[PDB]
């Protein structure tokens, strides 16, 4: 009935194949402005009952209903003001109060912007009702933001073979991803154009990332009072560029910062959407934007927009983007196609990096860590961890702990690879409480309790390691290496490894290189102790060392790497 672009047809066939094999929810990740209409339309033409396309934000419900009807097709909509024509568009709130109009056959429920499912209960009543009437209802998610630092991933298994979320994830599966790179290369989105060399810039290279990878509004604002002589320099330039631009989106750091940005722009050539703005004015600014009444839209929570207006051609980033995902999401808000649009201008006034095409690690950043690719010695899967690569381009250090690949067997059994880059014992994860299977389902002993126990023996030494030093020598049975661990206040303890026999070399790889290496999975290459001595920028020292007394000298019995306590 309709002609689909190839990526749309792949989205459809992905969905159909999945639900032909599986009952479980699945999500699809197409970028913003991908043309969902045809995906929904063809799935609906194939659907047996009716199809419910749900969304939490009214403006999106209306835009989806509109783009679908412009196909020459008919749909009902439920928001705040016809004929069941086999697709129904609805808001979460409007649907949870009209269930008796949704009691016929529904085969599929598409949730647009499904990352919003997390942020509550009206939606779950909706889903309890549809699953009550339709036990085999199939649920499909659409999102441009499957990940947010602080919230993790919307799904667990990616169909390319990488695990993202855990068992707690909402969608078990992501069954198709449309990459921004492909949309841009094939003119499916507006090509972006970022100005390499700007006027003055912010310097947020001084703030502390929190636990969840995000900075804080208080930490953002303190720093934004010491650079707030620089702020009108930006807006001025922003204003300059907006002479030959139609719509301009400013991404501010905090609520207070946003009001500043607004108070430096032409009075009501600019508007301000904050997380706490009435939805009588937020929607009036919605409609005044879209229309080109004002020129500047100042926002603060991003991922709070349907104001992706097609006419928008200037994105102003005045805030450091913690995840590359946040960066692509913000830029993408101005990449929709529009008549006359040749490019979208990207002005970033923080110290953000460039690649729209960057692999999203999925866990928080040291500030200076870049993605690194690491192959799994077990399954071969190309992994994306945080690391430091050298000027040339090879690995100084990487920070991953487990292979993220997964695989499916004959009998439908799906397993994540067990290879561990950082292990703990005879080899559950660095933060395992109980062994899966050895010292044996035993309770593992928390490094902190161990530390305190060793401090409660005055026959044991406990060094808070701050460095180590290597030395080698030989005698009638071969070479040997001697490592010496020291306190930042004097104390020594040392161990020594013969390197002569093959069993010696093997023990030394097991017990020294594999715990001490900075690039686990990539083998250190050595023939004698001099090669080890030459490479100790690839080796790390333990955070703690526990020695005991043999007879008359201290003997190492424990090292604690990758520490995470208060001791
Ligand atoms: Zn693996």
């Amino acid at each position: 009935i309709f002609t689909l672009r190839p990526y749309q047809q792949e989205a459809v066939d992905a969905t159909l194949n999945h639900f032909r094999r599986h009952k479980t929810p699945a999500v699809i990740v197409l970028p913003t402005g991908a043309g969902k209409s045809l995906v929904i339309a063809e799935l609906a033409r194939l659907a047996r009952g009716r199809v419910l396309v749900l969304a939490h934000v009214k403006e999106l419900v209306a835009q989806n209903h509109a783009k679908y009807q412009a196909l020459g097709l008919e749909a009902d909509i439920f928001a705040a003001g016809e004929s069941h024509g086999k697709v129904v568009f609805g808001s979460v709130q409007s649907v949870a109060r009209n269930l008796d109009a949704f009691q016929g056959e529904f085969s599929l429920l598409i949730v647009d912007e499904c990352h919003r499912i997390g942020d509550e209960s009206q939606y779950q009543q909706i889903l309890t009702h549809l699953t009550k009437v339709n036990p085999h209802l199939r649920l499909l998610g659409l999102t441009a933001t499957p990940f947010r630092l602080g919230k993790g991933w919307i799904y667990q298994f990616h169909y390319h073979g990488m695990v993202r979320g855990d068992e707690k994830a909402l969608f078990r599966d992501c069954i198709y991803e449309l990459p921004l790179r492909y949309m841009i290369k094939h003119g499916y989105l507006t090509p972006p154009e970022r100005l390499d060399m700007p006027v003055v810039q912010y310097d947020f290279s001084r703030l502390q990332a929190q636990s969840n990878g995000l900075f804080s509004e208080a930490d953002l604002n303190r720093e934004l009072k010491k650079q707030q002589r620089i702020t009108p320099h930006i807006i001025s330039q922003i204003m300059e560029f907006a002479a030959t631009r139609k719509g301009v989106m400013i991404f501010a750091a905090t609520v207070e910062h946003a009001k500043e940005i607004v108070g430096l722009l032409p009075a009501e050539d600019a508007a301000l959407i904050t997380g706490d703005t009435p939805g009588a004015e937020r929607d009036v600014l919605i409609e005044n934007f879209k229309a080109q009444r004002f020129r500047y839209l100042v926002n603060v929570a991003v991922l709070t927009t349907g104001f992706d207006a097609p006419h928008v051609d200037l994105i102003a980033i005045l805030r450091p983007t913690e995840s590359v995902s946040l960066y692509q999401q913000i830029v993408g808000r101005g990449l929709r196609l529009a008549p006359g649009k040749t490019d979208c201008l990207i002005l970033d006034y923080a110290g953000n990096p460039h690649d729209l095409y960057a692999p999203e690690v999925g866990t928080p950043k040291k500030s200076d860590n870049v993605p690194v690719q690491v192959f799994c010695p077990a399954c071969g899967f190309a992994n994306t961890f945080w690391g430091k690569t050298t000027a040339d381009g090879t690995l100084i250090e990487h920070f991953g702990r487990r292979c993220q690949g997964w695989f499916e067997d004959d009998d439908g059994h799906r397993e994540q690879c067990d290879f561990r880059f950082r292990f703990k014992n005879c080899q559950c994860n660095a933060e395992n409480d109980i062994a899966a299977r050895r010292c044996c389902d035993t309770v593992l002993v928390d490094p902190d309790d161990m530390l305190k126990a060793a401090l409660r023996l005055k026959d044991a030494l406990v060094l808070r390691c701050s460095g180590m030093s290597l030395q080698h020598g030989h005698d009638e049975k071969g070479e040997w290496l001697k490592i010496t661990y020291y306190d930042e206040d004097g104390a020594d303890v040392s161990e020594r490894f013969r390197l002569q026999t093959p069993a010696q070399r093997t023990a030394f790889e097991q017990l020294f290189i594999r715990p001490h290496t900075r690039t686990p999975g990539i083998p250190l290459r050595w023939i004698t102790a001099a090669d080890i001595l030459a490479q100790q920028a690839l080796l790390r020292h333990p955070d703690f060392v526990v020695a005991r007394m043999k007879g008359q000298y201290w003997q190492v019995r424990e090292k604690v790497f990758d520490y995470e306590g208060r001791f």
